DNA sequence: GTCCCCCGCGTTTTAACCGCCAAGGGGATTACTCCCTAGTCTCCAGGCACGTGTCAGATATATACATCGATTAACGATGCTGGGCATA
């Protein structure tokens, strides 16, 4: 129960952003590029998506 | 040394996944023009360093006033003590 706790303080701290970069360009489609960069922010990027 | 909260396991219940097809929002491209920027000149007044200046606090400092602490000179009353005078 705990962990899925988290899981949610997780999640919201990067869909911040990523609607953030989705929005600074008016755009309605959020792109995957728009978590990656998120990801980036707080040091956990990810190979293999979106260069 | 005790107790009960997880794992293993059988069966019961829900919804993930795959396949198929639809439809339109939104992202991607393109063309044109026009505002906004880098680049370039002149100028200084903004900014940097520093001498000069009276005002916050802080520190005594000469001068004066009020209050004792303690000491010393002066005054009231002797106490035996010493130096002599009338009686056994």
């Amino acid at each position: 129960e705990e962990t899925r706790g988290v899981l949610k303080v997780f999640l919201e701290n990067v869909i911040r952003d990523a609607v953030t970069y989705t929005e600074h360009a008016k755009r309605k489609t959020v792109t995957a590029m728009d978590v990656v960069y998120a990801l980036k922010r707080q040091g956990r990027t990810l190979y293999g998506f979106g260069g």
